């Protein structure tokens, strides 16, 4: 139900658009930039950099970031570095596997005994040593039972109210899985909580964050209008408009103001995506799904109005000329040719969707692996990935994008964490209704385990599947940057958050209006 519509849209007139905050705000960076100077002590430093990160201002102390962290990785060999703390291990560990530096398992072997495992009963190392867990790679066994340990501990904390908060927060969502602005509000209330704070960086925080509101509804403004145009929402009454709701994803695989071109692209791209995926899910016969895709596969506008059926043919060429219009604007940019790459990536979808719809006519139950085959591109991951590309990627790397065209083990892992986290949100009215089996009733189907079970099981490989994500991230020889990666980790990311503050089994909040249009105060 759209409350958030084209009229409120254009009504929309933020203070922060103005030109006086984006002086007090660079004058603020200023004075940050010398604090920081003055931060000497590495856990410190660490800790500077998490406050930053988690405030949503890391990507303008992008090189101060860098520098504390190198020359900590040039000393963290030294003889006395390694300091007995678990906290300060544990967020030294986390920050460096973050941005790519090496750094051992072996460091958290002192605090483990070979008969009785971890030893540690401060919260606050426990806490760290968890949201350090999530940067395990395959087979570090000291990282796997130290997420047994912290995760344990931490539910039996839920059997000191800010203490409790903390557990259950980094229990359904670590750091790791979380991209920076989505908990930007929540911790700058705990920042300006803080004794020990910094005044200067906290206003910069709050400054920042509504600007960035400001930022988004100007945009928002000028996408809505674009939806109106196209009239889906009229020809089709089952074409709701999901347009808040899609730009809320694509802000969150790209947050940065330089990247509003890729939100535009990416929120219309997901619109279609939308009514696209109500035609093959639930109102077009097998017949007509097959005449799509053809039309899709074809590419061709006067095949496409002389075969689709009548409701198909403005679904089909609104894509048609979005996706023209996209390849456009790159020719004209960069003097870069990717519609082929383009409509490539959308067949991929179209083909997927048709897959599922036979066997849903067949009645058909896949086994879960030849279900997440499919599913992992049916749920728009490798689509997503090369519009963001396409999109946010200025001079576009031929290299790079063939990459991505070759089906990489990145994406693979990526888009099959991003289905099963989407499946996880079925409800169980509907996995008990039983007509469409998605990824827990697969599981269900092959091992006979409740769906209670099948969900826990489900949630663990996805913990298993980051692993694998870790290695392809910290692989300095891939074509793609870690810019590019983080397009692909954001989009999963972001299907780990709007599990929690959604429309399904995960879930008064309405996030999405609070991260869009609700400013914070002063």
């Amino acid at each position: 139900p759209s409350i958030w519509d084209h009229d409120f849209l254009q009504s929309l007139n933020s203070n922060y658009t103005d030109e006086t905050y984006k002086r007090r705000a660079e004058e603020l960076k200023g004075k940050v930039k010398t604090a920081i100077k003055d931060v000497t002590e590495p856990l410190d430093q660490l800790e500077l950099i998490d406050n930053l990160q988690r405030l949503g201002l890391a990507y303008h102390f992008e090189p101060e970031i860098r520098n504390i962290l190198r020359n900590i990785h040039n000393h963290n060999k030294d003889y006395n570095w390694r300091k007995e703390n678990l906290y300060a291990t544990s967020l030294e560990f986390r920050l460096l596997r973050q941005h790519g530096y090496p750094v051992s398992q072996e460091v958290f072997s002192g605090f483990k005994d070979d008969k009785v495992g971890f030893i540690c009963d401060d919260f606050k190392g426990i806490l760290s040593l968890h949201e350090a867990s999530y940067y395990s790679l395959e087979g570090e066994s000291i990282m796997e039972e130290a997420w047994q340990f912290t995760s344990k501990h931490l539910k039996e904390m839920m059997i000191d109210v800010f203490v409790a908060e903390q557990a259950k927060r980094a229990l359904e969502l670590p750091l790791h899985w979380k991209a920076p602005m989505l908990e930007a509000r929540w911790f700058i209330h705990v920042y300006e909580k803080r004794e020990d704070k910094n005044h200067l960086l906290l206003e910069l925080a709050k400054l920042e964050f509504n600007t960035l509101q400001a930022i988004y509804q100007e945009e928002l403004k000028d996408i809505s209008g674009w939806w109106k145009d196209t009239g889906l929402g009229e020809k089709l009454s089952f074409a709701r408009n999901r347009l808040v709701a899609s730009f809320l994803w694509s802000m969150g695989i790209a947050f940065e103001p330089q990247f509003a071109y890729c939100r535009r692209v990416l929120t219309i791209s997901i619109a279609l995506i939308t009514v696209i995926d109500d035609i093959y899910d639930v109102y077009g016969t097998l017949d007509e799904l097959e005449i799509f895709t053809d039309a899709v596969a074809r590419w061709d506008i006067n095949y496409a109005l002389k075969h689709l059926p009548g409701y198909m043919k403005m679904c089909f060429l609104a894509l048609y000329n979005f996706v023209n219009e996209f390849a456009y604007y790159v020719l004209k940019q960069q003097d870069f040719d990717m519609l082929l790459s383009i409509k490539h990536a959308w067949l991929g979808l179209i083909q997927a969707y048709l897959v599922e719809a036979k066997w849903y006519h067949s009645k058909y139950t896949p086994k879960l692996e030849e279900y997440l085959e499919n599913g992992l591109v049916s749920i728009t991951g490798p689509l997503i990935i090369t519009i963001s590309y396409l999109s946010g990627t200025n001079p576009i790397i031929k290299k790079e994008l063939e990459f991505l065209e070759s089906n990489p083990d990145i994406v693979h892992w990526s888009s099959k964490i991003f289905r099963l986290q989407d499946d996880l949100g079925t409800s169980s009215d509907e996995i008990q209704r039983g007509d469409v089996p998605k990824s827990i009733q697969c599981y269900m189907h092959e091992t006979g385990a409740s769906e209670e079970v099948a969900r826990e099981h489900i949630k663990d490989m996805m913990r298993q599947m980051w692993k694998k994500v870790n290695a392809y991230t910290a692989d300095k020889d891939s074509p793609l940057t870690r810019t590019t990666a983080e397009f692909l980790l954001n989009l999963v990311r972001m299907s780990h958050f709007m599990y929690l503050h959604g429309d399904g089994h995960g879930v008064t909040i309405d996030v999405g209006f609070t991260l869009l249009f609700q400013p914070i105060p002063l």
